DNA sequence: CCTGACTCC
DNA sequence: GGAGTCAGG
């Protein structure tokens, strides 16, 4: 039971300075995706409406683009781009529930308005999924069933602001939101709106010499195997390896044997074919991800990537990114490396900017842990730990013996007994309160940290242990990242962001601004918040991404 | 569609 | 510890 208005044309009433706003992308990806329908809901009532109609309508427009006319959402982000790309600027977005959801708790998984509204018992909206349908059979529905649709989601969003905002408070989360997340969302969509340019040729160029190289490596596996088998199935390679070659076997997963590199590695004693499959599972990556991936999703006639960064789905409070990924990149290997000299700038004569933070989470570990020797350390400007590695893991990653990695360890908390101090009190924490906390305030709940199974129990400790150290550095780089936008925007550098790696931040920019980057971006980073220790940012530039190093 | 590869932070 | 994509099955 709930009224609105088919509206065949925009009046008035629908465009009060306060609403819920509902523009609908029902593709996941939603660069240059068709929006299907427009719901708002305000004081005045509920009102539906054609996207062809109100987006072609000056007064719609204007008000869309009115930052005094203030709208509540979910996934603004989404919004914001898929207007972008139809030529319409988005200005006003005061309240988003998927960021205020994903702040109350991330792992709800909440990613549409009716598993928001779960979490206030309101029931009153259907799941998107319910509405559209999935995998093959997804469709926008008869125009009466979206419209109603799209409205009950407006209605939701509007009865839920302020429940939402006032847990928030009660959590002294809604800064959080406010200013930071909701803030960083018109960012990511500058960012992605804007993405970053490929060279074609190069990458193709390359793609055409990996496969030649592919083709000899293959062979000569084949050659030391004395058989054709597929190398990228890792049960036939097992059988290879374990079987036929009859190599030991160190480790078995649930499905069989476990040919991991890790494993491959320390069977290079026993015979050469391990160290060519590793290669050509590397080689078969750069190919079938970093080359043939990339160049499908590149628009042809812009030759542009356009990467959605995902603000609400990490645990800690990272971001991620997807089709592409374009965090994860490769960098370690000088062959795979080279693929990052296919990304350049998007105008000739500008240059790829690259910041990264120095030891971001160890130097948080220092803070919170507040060690002394850690901190002097830090203060003189002189891992496992910090992912709660076991001697088994220590020794196994080193290829060393146990008791050394067991005493490696020891050594260690004894040498640093702050952080040791800081693992015992945070586990401790975690089970008095059922949740850890980040410096802005982010948290993340952890039910399962008084499991009586081992395994259980001891996977949430060690999440007490790095949550609000990954989630710290998460919530620095944020709010470095506004920062720097606001400092570039006063003394209007035409530079700009293209993409954030976690602890990292990529520009681009006219060759012209170099000197005045090198001066602004370390420092706003470094100054994004202040620790007991300093924080170090490392930078570089050049003619690709490459070369920015 | 899941698992186990390789990739990053 | 936190992520995404890919091929095989
Ligand atoms: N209503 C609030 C209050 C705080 N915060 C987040 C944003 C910044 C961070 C800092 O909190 P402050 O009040 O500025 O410092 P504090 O009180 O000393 O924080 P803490 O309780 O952790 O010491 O917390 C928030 O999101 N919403």
């Amino acid at each position: 039971k709930m009224a609105f208005t088919l509206a065949d044309r925009v009046t008035e009433e629908m465009l009060a300075d306060k609403a819920a706003l509902v523009v609908e992308v029902v593709e996941e990806n939603y660069h240059d995706a068709p929006i299907v329908g427009i719901a708002v809901v305000n004081e005045h009532g509920r009102f539906f409406l054609r996207p062809e109609t109100a987006l072609a309508d000056p007064q719609f427009v204007a008000w869309l683009g009115d930052e005094t006319k203030k709208k509540s959402m979910f996934d603004s982000k989404r919004a914001a781009v898929a207007l972008k790309w139809k030529g319409i600027e988005l200005c006003g977005v005061s309240f988003d529930l998927l960021l205020a959801a994903y702040l109350l708790d991330p792992a709800q998984g909440v990613d549409d308005v009716a598993a928001a509204a779960k979490m206030k018992q309101y029931e009153a909206v259907r799941p998107d999924e319910a509405v559209y349908g999935k995998g093959a059979k997804r469709a926008v529905p008869d125009e009466p069933v979206l419209a109603e649709h799209l409205v009950r989601k407006a209605a939701a969003i509007w009865e839920l602001e302020r429940p939402f905002l006032d847990e928030l408070r009660r959590n002294e989360q809604d800064r959080l939101l406010v200013e930071l997340e909701q803030p960083l969302s018109s960012i990511l969509a500058e960012m992605e709106f804007a993405g970053v340019k490929v060279d074609t040729k190069r990458l193709e160029q390359m793609g055409k010499e990996l496969a030649e190289q592919l083709g000899t490596v293959e062979q000569r596996i084949y050659e030391l195997a004395g058989q054709e088998f597929n190398i990228n199935s890792p049960k036939q390679l097992g059988v290879i390896l374990f079987e036929k070659l009859q190599l030991p076997v160190l480790k078995k997963t649930k499905t069989g044997y476990s040919t991991s590199a890790d494993v491959l590695e320390k069977l290079a004693p026993y015979h050469e074919i391990v160290e060519n499959i590793l290669h050509y599972r590397q080689l078969g990556k750069l190919q079938s991800t970093y080359i043939e991936g990339l160049l499908k999703v590149v628009r042809p006639a812009t030759k542009k990537v356009h990467t959605i960064f995902n603000q609400a789905l990490t645990q800690t409070g990272r971001l991620s990114s997807t089709e592409p990924n374009l965090q994860n990149i490769p960098i370690r290997l000088e062959e795979g490396r080279k693929i990052r000299q296919a990304f350049v700038p998007s105008e000739s004569d500008w240059l790829i900017f690259a910041a990264d933070y120095s030891q971001i989470e160890l130097r948080v570990l220092a803070h919170i842990a507040e060690d002394d020797n850690l901190m002097e350390a830090f203060r003189r400007d002189l891992y496992g730990i910090v992912y709660g590695i076991s001697d088994y893991g220590l020794a196994q990653n080193l290829n060393i013996s146990r008791k050394e990695a067991a005493e490696f360890i020891e050594r260690y908390f004894e040498s640093f007994p702050g952080v040791k101090r800081y693992m015992e009190n945070i586990v401790q924490e975690a089970k008095q309160k059922g949740y850890v906390t980040t410096l802005l305030h982010r948290r993340r709940y952890l039910p399962d940290i008084t499991s009586r199974n081992f395994n259980v129990r001891s996977f949430a400790e060690r999440m007490a242990m790095n949550t609000p150290i990954q989630g710290s550095a998460a919530d620095i780089i944020k709010k470095a990242m506004i920062d720097l936008n606001a400092r570039l925007k006063e003394e209007r550098l035409q530079a700009h962001l293209l993409l954030q790696v976690h602890d990292e931040l990529i520009l681009e920019a006219p060759k012209e601004e170099m000197e005045r980057l090198c001066r602004l971006v370390p420092e706003v980073m470094e100054q994004a918040v202040t620790l007991r220790v300093p924080l170090k940012v490392d930078y570089h530039y050049g003619s690709t991404w490459y070369d920015a190093k």
